[PDB]
């Protein structure tokens, strides 16, 4: 809605002190929204006391550093919420301590929480939001410096897998062409996106090495606490590679198993076949192209085989 954009720039306006969280276990969408609005509003409003909270992600950390603020800098400010869809996921629970709460968000609108709403399951990603935001602001006086342009755009090439996934829109390319005309090099935003040290290459080898497919498309990969210390990788950099799969020829839908402290996760994905009921019938779910569980037991990834070998053949 165009009337509400123009009612968060003006709720901006008004309040002094304006405090920006997101979500905990930040990911590029989160840097770019949280910390491109902040930065837009940096530049924008250098008499205001604007802070960016919340625990940062050692691996996005070139993008943006954050702010430590105390309980008394709450008081009478302006609190906004970018990309988190529930409210117990928000990184610093001092959310609601301000006098208003804005909630920007991109995700379905289930947990509704805000003074000010402005959520739209349509864009790409809450960058893509900001970006929109922008565009309204300028008439209103906003700035958008070489910084949070950098920020916004870091923000949708992580969301989209570089305008691969199918929640990139014509907005979101059309958005980006206006964003790279900012002087930022494009160049090193992507090396220090994708770089990726050897150890975690050499996982990745192994996994590739070792891959096969059913005659129906299916594959799995297990990555056991024995085969993360072999390679000295973590939990999550493990995880992490089951997109890696997706281009060879064939392949219809995989999952990975990794080994956890405390469960072992799943991760399912396809190129095709519908996944998110096989996730919910282990107790997660997700997309129908891109969906998560959590499990106990080996013998529940074994079940989790052959109803995906069925899936497939079907």
């Amino acid at each position: 809605m165009a009337s509400m954009k123009t009612e968060l720039i003006r709720t901006i306006s008004l309040y002094d002190t304006i405090i920006l969280h997101r979500h905990v276990r930040p990911d590029p969408d989160a840097y770019g929204s949280q910390c491109g609005l902040t930065e837009i509003l940096r530049e924008t409003y250098p008499e205001k006391n604007i802070f960016a909270v919340g625990t940062p992600e050692p691996s996005l950390s070139f993008l943006y550093s954050l702010d430590e603020v105390d309980n008394e800098t709450y008081e009478g400010a302006l609190v906004i919420v970018c990309d988190t869809a529930n409210q117990e996921r928000i990184d610093d629970q001092r959310y609601p301590s301000g006098a208003k709460l804005m909630k920007i968000d991109a995700h379905p609108n289930e947990d509704p929480y805000g003074d000010l709403l402005w959520v739209d399951t349509s864009a790409s990603s809450v960058s893509e939001m900001i970006y929109e935001l922008y565009l309204e602001g300028k008439e209103h006086g906003w700035k958008l410096n070489t910084k949070a342009a950098e920020l916004i755009y870091a923000g949708i090439v992580g969301d989209t897998g570089r305008f691969l996934f199918p929640n990139t829109t014509e907005k979101t390319l059309k958005y980006a062409g206006e964003l790279i005309q900012y002087p930022f090099s494009s160049s090193e935003l992507f090396n220090q996106l994708y770089e990726t040290k050897l150890n975690v290459v050499k996982l990745n080898g192994f996994i590739f090495q070792n891959v096969s497919l059913s005659e129906n498309g299916a594959a799995s990969v297990f990555i056991k606490k024995d085969t993360l210390e072999k390679f000295g990788t973590t939990a999550s950099e493990a995880s992490q590679l089951v997109g890696t799969l997706g281009n060879i020829s064939g392949i219809r839908a995989w999952v990975f198993f990794v080994e956890e402290d405390d469960q072992i996760r799943v991760r399912f994905r396809s190129k095709g076949p519908v996944i998110n009921g096989l996730a919910r019938k282990y107790n997660g779910g997700g997309h129908p192209l891109a969906s998560g569980a959590s499990i106990y037991s080996w013998d529940e990834a074994d079940r989790i085989l052959a109803d995906l070998e069925t899936l497939c053949k079907e």
